[PDB]
């Protein structure tokens, strides 16, 4: 198949042997490609010293075997040939200057995908744009002064709310203590009308609790429920289940359920049940209440819409400004696998920050997460977290649509596209790309129909790298 190889993160290795008007140069590269989202993160260094040409000119040459091919896209010669290897040849003509001629072998060497390049450049003008180094590098602070301090503030705020949320729950469990004592009293003369009052007060003191129930499994098998509506307490006549009974007889310590939507009063209220056993010496019943998680909305998000969420086990979204995503796993909805670091902070109970990219588009959200236990006695199992995030638009350096057409004669594919390089204090230098891709050996390729690769590239710099270098974030999505 070939596509099977590209199912997660694959290590990238790049090697370039280069001559440009007699100027010989060598470039080595390393990184990782994930062809699920079609993301590549690569770093290149110049092993020969100073690059004779500007780094932006080498991006297209310095791995489309990845790329996010939609399902609509039948599928993808790049992958079909990867069991072995394909040859990517290009000529790149620079307007009013020389041309690059390029030959690339793209072959799996072990588990690492290795791009091995020969590059020849002739007819270039010394003191021109390329050899005279007059091109821009980046997309015309921020990550330091703003991003760090922004995330820094995020955590103090995430801690501040955390305290509050532990406050509410402290009051609720405290009320549940008093009710347990009262309800665990098996005295005949304590009528139900008086149990209903004690149930009502617990609710009245805690409006984050929708519902409460005294369940008895001893001899007078019954359930006394009070439910809090709109300034109204009512007493529904709940019936006992043979499964719920015996399970209550078996309960020994306080527990909770997984969050769910309670289908009550024609409404979907998100929450969990908290069950406390009433006594436990070989178990009169249980005090259970339904914690209304929806009621913490203003406590977590705020009175105004803000970038804050409440997170439960396995990074479930308990509270989130976007209601349509509630009760969904954070890792599930977001592609960037760096989002899994949130659930680790959660489980560790250690506050920390994490960064993740948006889909295959252009946005990086900086997240702070603040775990906390909302019930300390039992213990792991009683932990939430608050995430305060900051979404930022990611300005890319280059964009171009690589129109790829099937060949036939060479059981391969062909493509043509233009790249526009910005000049320092000036205008634009166009590079016409012409691309030929054929396989190395015998075997069935997958000759496509007619489609374009929406490539996107960001060029950053490593502050610690001591040699001429280039770091690269690419987003290669297929569409047509």
């Amino acid at each position: 198949k070939g596509e099977e190889l590209f199912t997660g993160v694959v290590p990238i290795l790049v090697e370039l042997d280069g001559d440009v008007n007699g100027h010989k140069f060598s470039v080595s590269g390393e990184g990782e490609g994930d062809a699920t989202y079609g993301k590549l993160t690569l770093k290149f260094i110049c092993t020969t010293g100073k690059l004779p040409v500007p780094w932006p000119t080498l991006v297209t040459t310095l791995v489309q075997c990845f790329a996010r091919y939609p399902d609509h896209m039948k599928q993808d010669f790049f992958k079909s040939a990867m069991p072995e290897g394909y040859v990517q040849e290009r000529t790149i003509f620079f307007k009013d200057d020389g041309n690059y001629k390029t030959r690339a072998e793209v072959k799996f060497e072990g588990d690492t995908l290795v791009n091995r390049i020969e590059l020849k450049g002739i007819d270039f003008k010394e003191d021109g744009n390329i050899l005279g180094h007059k091109l821009e590098y980046n997309s015309s602070f921020t990550e330091s002064v703003l991003q760090s301090q922004a995330t820094e503030l995020l955590q103090k705020k995430a801690q501040l709310v955390s305290f509050k949320i532990q406050g509410i729950m402290k009051r609720i469990f405290m009320g549940a203590n008093t009710l347990e004592k009262f309800l665990s009293d098996e005295n005949s003369a304590i009528n139900d009308t008086l149990k209903r009052r004690m149930l009502s007060e617990f609710l009245l003191a805690n409006p984050h609790v929708l519902l409460v129930s005294a369940i008895y499994t001893n001899n007078n098998e019954r359930v006394i429920t009070a439910m809090s509506m709109d300034s109204k307490i009512a007493y529904p006549n709940t019936t006992l289940n043979e499964n719920m009974t015996n399970q209550i007889r078996s309960l020994k310590s306080i527990t909770h359920s997984d969050p769910y939507y309670k289908e009550v009063n024609g409404d979907k209220i998100y929450g969990m049940d908290i069950t406390l056993p009433l006594m436990g010496k070989n178990a009169i019943g249980a005090l259970n209440f339904f914690l209304n998680i929806d009621a913490f909305y203003t406590d977590v998000v705020g009175k105004k819409k803000s970038n804050t969420f409440l997170m439960g086990k396995d990074g479930r979204l308990l509270i989130n400004p976007n209601r349509e995503i509630q009760d969904k796993i954070l890792s599930a909805i977001n592609p960037d696998r760096r989002v899994a670091k949130a659930v680790e902070y959660y489980n560790q109970n250690e506050a920390g920050t994490l960064s993740y990219h948006s889909l295959s588009g252009n946005t990086e959200t900086f997240l702070a997460i603040q775990p906390f236990d909302f019930f300390e006695e039992k213990g792991n199992h009683w932990r939430w977290a608050i995430g305060k995030y900051v979404n930022k638009s990611l300005v890319f350096s280059s964009h171009s649509n690589v129109y790829i057409t099937a060949d036939k004669q060479k059981n391969g594919i062909k493509a043509n596209f233009k790249i526009r390089h910005n000049i320092e204090d000036g205008g634009v230098q166009l590079a016409d790309h012409y691309q030929q891709n054929t396989p190395i050996g015998d075997g069935p390729v997958l000759l496509p129909d007619n489609h374009y690769l929406s490539t996107q590239s960001k060029l950053s710099k490593d502050p610690n790298e001591k040699r001429d270098h280039m770091v690269l974030l690419e987003f290669v999505t297929a569409a047509g």
